[PDB]
């Protein structure tokens, strides 16, 4: 199946980076056009706060107050006024996508300016961190912030997680959560075969119809990931995006591997 053709099906755009971590053999497709990453970054921070706290430390706790609190926190509500250690924090980012959690994990590494920080370092000249949730996902096609490129946000989650600085308790803590994660079923896990093991953090912008998957994919019989990111989006402010694309995407990008 052709990406164009599944373009064209679905009347969207498709930006696609796969990665084999054991022969590095690479499939690109719009892999250096811009979108908005959404949620998919939460990844991003959590792997961030992980090369600075060890295991044993997670269960060190944060203050949180009414000030913290945006949109969309189903778990963070619950915690006005109280404390809650930095392993619940990154849970409920990554398995409930939770803002809150998300903000105050951005804080703890020290800032959006901390962030891109980092990824200088790692070598990402290209992903934008600019404003927190939920402005973060108010993307407009004329303007930079909080996009990345499918090849430069792949890399960038192969560096830090698959060929990284994480010992192996937080490598395994982190997988985890994205292999229990039940939101991204209708994404990634829904197109490849069944034997394969599908680790992701899926994301949805306001506008543009900006739907996203990130996963490390493993094949029946290997144990190195192959890493995945498909970032879609419509031409209409309002398009309402259709989660098949992405199952599609999945299912034809696999074939090359």
């Amino acid at each position: 199946k052709e990406l164009n053709d599944l373009e064209k099906k679905y009347n969207a755009h498709i930006g696609v980076y796969a990665l084999d971590t054991k022969s590095g053999k690479e499939v690109k497709f719009n892999s250096d056009k811009r979108f908005a990453y959404a949620s998919t970054s939460k990844a991003i921070n959590s792997a961030i706060l992980l090369e600075q706290v060890p295991y044993n430390k997670l269960n060190k706790k944060v203050h949180i107050n009414k000030d913290d609190i945006v949109a969309y926190s189903p778990i963070l509500e619950k915690y006005v006024g109280k404390d809650i250690t930095l392993k619940a924090l990154i849970e409920a980012s990554m398995t409930y996508s939770d803002n809150t959690a998300n903000n105050k994990i951005i804080k703890e590494i020290g800032g959006i300016k901390k962030v891109k920080q980092r990824l200088k370092e790692l070598g990402d000249k290209v992903t934008n961190p600019v404003r927190y949730e939920i402005e973060l996902q108010y993307y407009s096609p004329k303007s930079k912030k909080d996009t990345s490129t499918p090849a430069a946000f792949g890399k960038t989650l192969n560096k830090l997680i698959a060929n990284g600085k994480l010992s192996k308790e937080n490598k395994k803590f982190l997988l985890d959560l994205m292999l229990n994660n039940k939101s991204g079923d209708t994404l990634i896990k829904d197109g490849v075969p069944k034997d394969y093991k599908v680790a992701d953090k899926s994301g949805q912008a306001i506008t543009y119809a900006s739907r996203n998957d990130v996963a490390f994919v493993y094949p029946k019989g290997q144990s190195e990931p192959i890493v995945l990111v498909i970032f879609t989006n419509k031409d209409n402010k309002s398009d309402k995006p259709n989660d098949k694309l992405i199952s599609e995407t999945a299912k034809s990008v696999m074939k090359e591997f």
